């Protein structure tokens, strides 16, 4: 029943499922993935249809609270909760239907996750989509912020395949969006992050699951000087040579730097591409993984222990602080400073660990870069690099130190080594790899850069009262 919760009373009246705060359902869906930023929602609705979403939004309006859609709950700032206490949460993971038609167009409900989605696309016509590695990630949050992975260099962002959607607006209206209908909102949904509308169903174009994919890894044994020379070589290569069908990211930690990625082709061809750059990068490295497989195979290569088929039964958690950055080609100062930081300022206590991913995001032959900053809300098409910084506390159940008090300075300083060298307008961050220490003003500029003003105008049109806003989302500001 709706004891002590007027919103639950409204939801019950609308025949919309909800979680009582004293329930196990609340324990699961009301507890953020990142326990460092767990929040307490005002209520939790569990819509099962587009109409249910609209009814729930109306209930939130009646209550005078902000409303946050939660897809897979993998946002680093817990934006499925609104990024703070007190929002009406719409847990969408019960809405995960995936259907591929005879035109190879896939309809995917707003609460579907990557793993389940990938499986369904394969089962339904051997189709594929360009998306991240984590099977638990919600398609919703993923596409709204971009959707980056080992298929991005070859097939762009997840949002580059979106052709339409059925969404619920802040006034509880239900509309369809596409490049030809409510095109401004469609543009905003493709990269604008959260707060524009609540998506009930996404419509995606798809590509045929590749017949062959070669996954690889290069393990280096580089000292400080070699790190710098290697990164400089990889940068020139990334910008002028790296082939369309190859993806790469560098996995970096206190004692290693490994290259890894997928190649939409065979192993023999891949080795002919890697050999030259391995030599140019200064040697001192070797291929540590090189195997041909298929789409299903590559997906299962980057699960890292996570279950592949996840729907509404999800209760995984971590305790960490993350950050990100996007940037153009770097000068020697940025590279040298980054390397110096790894060697001289990355010592952490036992129980704490960190890693960084240096993503080959843009470049001449990157499909992502084949789209201009004006074509979708994604605003980093001009950036060659994307980075993810991850600061984990493994024994968080026993000790979270230095968090929650401090610790942020470690990765903030790591980001600064590179960011400080960039012109103000080129400084960016990737919303899908959120930095919780940012203010709403700072976040908007870093996450959406040159597209922020347009996004704010679109936000003003579709959600003037900021009903769907979170603590760092685009604000309603008309031009
Ligand atoms: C935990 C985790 C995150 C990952 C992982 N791997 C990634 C990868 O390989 N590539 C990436 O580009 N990103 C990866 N991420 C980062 C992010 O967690 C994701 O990219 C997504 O942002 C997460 O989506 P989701 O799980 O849906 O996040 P929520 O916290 O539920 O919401 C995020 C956000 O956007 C809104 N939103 C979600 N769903 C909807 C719908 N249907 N309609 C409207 N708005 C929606 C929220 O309101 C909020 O603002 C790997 C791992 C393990
Ligand atoms: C994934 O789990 C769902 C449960 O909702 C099930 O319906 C589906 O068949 C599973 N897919 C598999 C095992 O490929
Ligand atoms: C990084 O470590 C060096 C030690 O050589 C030190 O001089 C510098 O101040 C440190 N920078 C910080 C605190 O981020
Ligand atoms: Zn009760
Ligand atoms: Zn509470
Ligand atoms: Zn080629
Ligand atoms: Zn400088």
């Amino acid at each position: 029943e709706a004891e002590f919760n007027s919103i639950n009373a409204c939801l019950a009246a609308a025949d919309v499922e909800f979680h009582e705060e004293d329930s196990e359902g609340w324990d699961m869906d009301g507890t953020a993935f990142n326990l460092r930023v767990d929040y307490d929602p005002a209520a939790i609705a569990i819509p099962r249809s587009t109409e249910d979403i609209a009814a729930a939004v109306q209930c939130g309006l009646d209550a005078g609270v902000q409303i946050s859609a939660k897809g897979g709950g993998h946002s680093y700032g817990s934006y499925g909760f609104g990024g703070e206490d007190g929002h009406l949460m719409l847990e969408l993971d019960r809405m995960y239907r995936v259907s591929v038609d005879d035109n190879n167009v896939a309809t995917i409900q707003g609460g579907a996750r990557l793993g389940y989605t990938a499986l369904e696309l394969l089962d339904q016509g051997n189709r594929a989509l360009s998306h991240g590695t984590c099977p638990a990630v919600g398609v919703g949050g993923h596409v709204l912020g971009g959707g980056y992975g080992f298929a991005t260099h070859t097939h762009g962002l997840t949002l580059d395949w979106l052709i339409g959607a059925t969404v619920v607006l802040a006034d509880a209206s239900i509309v369809h969006v596409s490049e030809t209908e409510n095109a401004d909102l469609f543009w905003a949904l493709r990269g604008g992050g959260g707060g524009f509308a609540i998506v009930s169903e996404f419509e995606f174009n798809t590509f045929e699951a590749p017949e062959i994919i070669t996954t690889y890894q290069v393990t280096t044994t580089w000292n400080r000087k070699q790190h710098v020379a290697g990164l400089k070589a990889l940068q020139d290569w990334a910008q002028n040579t790296m082939p369309r069908e190859l993806s790469m990211r560098l996995e970096i930690n206190a004692n290693a730097l490994n290259w890894e990625g997928n190649f939409f082709g065979n192993a023999k061809d891949l080795k002919k591409i890697l050999q030259p750059i391995m030599k140019k990068a200064g040697g001192k490295s070797t291929i540590s993984k090189l195997v041909e497989t298929d789409w299903y195979g590559q997906i299962n290569t980057y699960l890292y222990g996570a279950d592949l088929n996840i729907t509404y039964n999800y209760d995984v958690h971590e305790y960490f602080y993350a950050n990100s950055l996007t940037a153009p080609r770097l000068s020697d100062e940025a590279i040298q400073a980054f390397v110096d930081y790894k060697f001289d300022n990355s010592s952490v206590r036992p129980g704490r660990g960190w890693w960084i991913q240096w993503d080959f995001h843009g470049g001449k032959n990157s499909a992502l870069a084949a789209v201009s900053n004006d074509e979708t809300a994604y605003a980093h098409r001009d950036q060659l690099w994307l980075w993810q910084f991850y600061d984990s506390i493994y024994d968080y159940e026993n000790n979270t130190s230095p968090y929650p008090e401090s610790g942020f300075e470690f990765m903030q300083g790591f980001v600064a080594t590179i960011e400080d060298t960039l012109p103000e307008d080129r400084k960016g961050k990737y919303f899908n790899y959120a930095d919780t220490t940012l203010t709403k003003e700072e976040a908007q500029k870093l996450y959406w850069r040159g597209n922020l003003e347009k996004l704010q105008a679109i936000k003003a049109k579709y959600d003037p009262e900021d009903v769907f806003g979170n603590v760092v989302s685009v604000e309603p500001i008309a031009y």
